[PDB]
């Protein structure tokens, strides 16, 4: 199992760009595929992004492509997502998640995965 701690949470102005990061606390690290959700005021848990173990492809839900980056730094255990001109709309809980079992699941779909961090909080301003 991994342990996750979200950081990076806080404001920013639309248009702006905030990075968030979580570290994550194990092994065997390059085993898990990581995603991010959110969960915006008065809906479901979102999800937006999930990189594959070995980085050789990530999945990006349509309402952050182009915008929302993940990327890993192995050494560190550290996954970030990079967003980029935000939206008030994305003001949101902001959450990583991790999977290493295998089978039939779904990689944006928050119920298939198994470890979760704190949630870390982002709001955009106008």
């Amino acid at each position: 199992q991994v342990k996750l701690v979200e950081s990076g949470g806080g404001s920013v102005q639309a248009g702006g760009s905030l990075r968030l990061s979580c570290a994550a606390s194990g092994d065997a690290f390059s085993t898990y595929f990581m995603a991010w959700f959110r969960q915006a005021p008065g809906k479901e848990r979102e999800g937006l992004a999930s990189v594959i173990p070995g980085g050789g492809h990530t999945y990006y839900a349509d309402s952050v492509k182009g915008r929302f980056a993940l990327s890993r730094d192995a050494a560190a255990k550290t996954v970030y997502l990079q967003m980029d001109n935000l939206k008030p709309d994305d003001t949101a809980m902001y959450y990583c998640a991790a999977r290493s079992r295998g089978g039939t699941w779904r990689f944006l779909n928050s119920n298939d995965y198994d470890y979760w961090g704190q949630g870390t909080q982002v709001a955009v301003s106008s």
